[PDB]
């Protein structure tokens, strides 16, 4: 990473706190993370041996409510990752008016390298670990970066198992299998609230998005339904995608099924048939309308800043773009979807499995469909007018829309006076 991910976090509050009225108290419990676990995860291996990795649960305020955020598995991870994303995930849960905190967690782990049953024990095993401060009312984990809903069951039953089934233990996580309490549309959740976000990026904007172009970096859960979901709903074409070993160009379009096909029969996307290989920095550049980095973070700098040519950047990822880099692309007349404000679908949809959970009724896919819209929107059109109206950077405005509700949250709590 080129900066610290905290530090850099940190920075953007108060870069954006700089334009509202918040006390020092409240910038300063707002800057610190409220409650951080660090964990010893113990496993054994397939050849009978005990290897203990690093875990990480960190909630950085539950002023609004219980905290949300999901679990990442890395071999890159750090201590400040986390604690960057849960601050992010902070402002994510307030932008879009949920009753939410922020929250995330991970393991310091390579899951390319574990077997199933492997990462079955390490799913558990950190459940063990960290059943101390989760809960359906307490913090509610979710899939994240390596992580999928298969996880999410194996953490699901260990917590059932511990909980002793006294209360709605399916909400204690989501993202679940829809067999073990799952919800509607939770797989292309993150997707479709970027999709959503874009068309009224594009509204406001007054482009029309049909037949435009759309490169999308990574493609995982996240990276592949946003490209799906632009080519099919939106009528974009889909003209470069890629993942961590590359990327494949196409200036007449790709399918993204195909293209799953290939990563799923190759394990890489990479001399996929009739496509172009390029490098990750080389798609960050291409002449695009719409470009949606659903990656690691922080691939956006000073080193590629004033190379971005897209229209519209849709930060699907968790921070892919540094405060000096959004300078130079607001410089620049690029219109920047904030990340916490562009994915925030899937905290939208996750919030909704957790209300069918706890309240034990499950809806159907067009109401999370209807409400996701509505919510997104509402949350976006606030955000662009709140820009619009002080004259700011976009993910400044976002901020807040967002620091100052849970501000409120404080104010209403007795947490700070002032
Ligand atoms: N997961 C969610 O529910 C969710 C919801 C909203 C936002 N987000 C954010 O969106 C981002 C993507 O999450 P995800 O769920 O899509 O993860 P994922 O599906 O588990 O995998 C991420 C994909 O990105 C690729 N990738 C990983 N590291 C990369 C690098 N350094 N450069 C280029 N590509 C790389 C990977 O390719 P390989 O397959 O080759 O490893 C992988 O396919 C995350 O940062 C997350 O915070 C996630
Ligand atoms: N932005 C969060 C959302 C997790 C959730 O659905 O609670 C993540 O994927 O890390």
């Amino acid at each position: 990473v080129e900066i610290d991910p905290f530090e850099m976090a940190v920075k953007q509050l108060e870069r954006a706190a700089q334009y509202m009225d918040i006390s020092e108290e409240a910038l300063e419990w707002l800057k610190k993370p409220m409650r951080i676990v660090e964990v010893s995860v113990p496993i054994e291996m397939d050849d009978g041996s005990v290897k203990v990795f690093t875990g990480f649960r960190v909630q950085h305020n539950w002023a609004r409510g219980p905290t949300k955020g999901g679990i990442r598995w890395h071999p890159a991870e750090t201590l400040s990752t986390v604690k960057a994303l849960a601050t992010w995930m902070t402002w994510k849960v307030a932008v879009v008016d949920l009753p939410y905190g922020g929250g995330k967690g991970g393991i310091i782990v390579n899951p390319k390298e574990l077997s199933e049953r492997e990462q079955e024990r390490l799913a558990r095993a950190y459940i063990r670990a960290v059943y101390d401060v989760i809960g359906p009312w307490t913090d509610i984990p979710a899939p994240d970066v390596y992580t999928n809903p298969k996880i999410m069951g194996w953490m699901m039953d260990e917590y059932e198992t511990i909980m002793r089934r006294k209360g709605p233990a399916f909400g204690v996580i989501t993202g679940k299998p829809l067999s073990i309490g799952g919800s509607l549309g939770r797989g292309t959740a993150t997707a479709q609230g970027a999709i959503f976000t874009i068309r009224e990026a594009a509204k406001a904007l007054g482009i029309d998005l049909k037949g435009k172009k759309i490169a999308v970096q990574g493609y995982g859960n996240a990276g592949y339904y946003t490209a799906k979901l632009a080519k099919e709903q939106l009528g974009m074409t889909v003209v470069a995608v890629s993942d961590s070993r590359g990327g494949i160009y196409n200036p007449d379009g790709l399918d993204p099924d195909e293209v799953l096909k290939w990563k799923r029969e190759h394990g890489s996307v990479k001399d996929f048939p009739g496509a172009t290989n390029i490098t990750n920095e080389e798609l960050l550049e291409l002449e695009v309308d719409v470009l949606a980095p659903a990656a690691i973070e922080e691939v956006i700098t000073e080193k590629n800043a004033d190379n971005i040519k897209a229209k519209i950047v849709a930060e699907v990822a968790n921070g892919p773009v540094t405060p000096e880099a959004d300078d130079i692309l607001r410089e620049k007349g690029i219109l920047q979807i904030p990340d916490f404000l562009c994915n925030a679908g899937g905290v939208t949809v996750s919030y909704f499995e957790w209300v069918q959970n706890i309240n034990g009724y499950y809806w159907t896919e067009e109401e999370v469909r209807e409400k996701l819209d509505k919510k997104m929107t509402k949350a976006f059109w606030e955000v662009y007018n709140t820009h619009k109206d002080k004259n700011i950077h976009m993910r400044d405005a976002a901020y807040v829309v967002a620091v100052s509700r849970v501000y409120q949250a404080m104010k209403d709590r007795g947490w700070v006076k002032k």
